[PDB]
């Protein structure tokens, strides 16, 4: 049931999206080891994913979530990286899409940095790179990232140095960094229904001069 609409870079819809994925890149701990060595992207297509099932699915989790908590979903806009991306916007989020060895749990993780999720795209760690080329700094080839709605609720904070249960009383895990001053959260749900796949980005990183 999911269909995919193009959005023409002249639409200011296109370009709130470009710019979120930009402003967000920051530099990583791992010298790019994970993610490959980049300050911007090249975006290829941004996509509108549709599908009312999915979205129905969504919006009754979230006005169960805001009832629970002073009629206030907490919703967020959050990158999401996984090789599963294609399976997640036909079939939407479930527990084969959690980080079984995250930081906070088995879990489905999204961050604020678009270059976080970036250093997912082809696994765990950057797995083993692009498909094509076995390089996780792979400037050719094209990757995807979704930039998805996700609801918070009542989220519990872990002061941190960088499918399970949402801590009791609470609907998220709020992971603050505690060591890099210029690192943005993450963000855990442990409900698949808590997320939708709003758009799909394609793009290159860009080479640094
Ligand atoms: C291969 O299964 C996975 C898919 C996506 C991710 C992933 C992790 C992550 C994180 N730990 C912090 C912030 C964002 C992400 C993310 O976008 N994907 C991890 C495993
Ligand atoms: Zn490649």
């Amino acid at each position: 049931g999911t269909i995919l609409i193009d959005l023409s870079p002249d639409d200011k819809e296109f370009q709130s999206v470009e710019e979120e994925m930009q402003s967000t890149v920051r530099e990583h701990r791992d010298g790019g080891h994970a993610g490959g060595i980049f300050n911007r992207y090249n975006i290829l297509k941004i996509q509108k994913v549709c599908n009312k099932k999915l979205w129905e699915r969504y919006t009754h989790r979230r006005k169960e979530v805001s009832e629970e908590n002073h009629n206030h979903a907490n919703e967020r806009m959050l990158f999401h990286g996984s090789p599963f991306v294609n399976a997640i916007i036909h079939k939407g989020f479930d527990e084969r899409h959690a980080y079984i060895g995250g930081m906070f749990g088995a879990g489905i993780y999204f961050a604020e940095n678009s270059s976080k999720s970036n250093q997912y795209v082809y696994g765990i760690g950057g797995g083993t790179g692009c498909p094509v080329h076995k390089d996780r700094s792979c400037y050719i080839c094209h990757r995807q990232l979704l930039f998805c709605r996700v609801t918070l609720g009542k989220s519990f904070l872990q002061f941190s140095a960088m499918m399970a249960h949402s801590p009791p009383g609470h609907h998220s895990v709020t992971g603050r960094p505690s060591v890099n001053g210029l690192a943005l959260a993450e963000y855990v749900i442990y409900r698949g229904e808590q997320a939708y796949p709003e758009y799909l980005i394609t793009y290159q990183i860009m080479r640094p001069e």
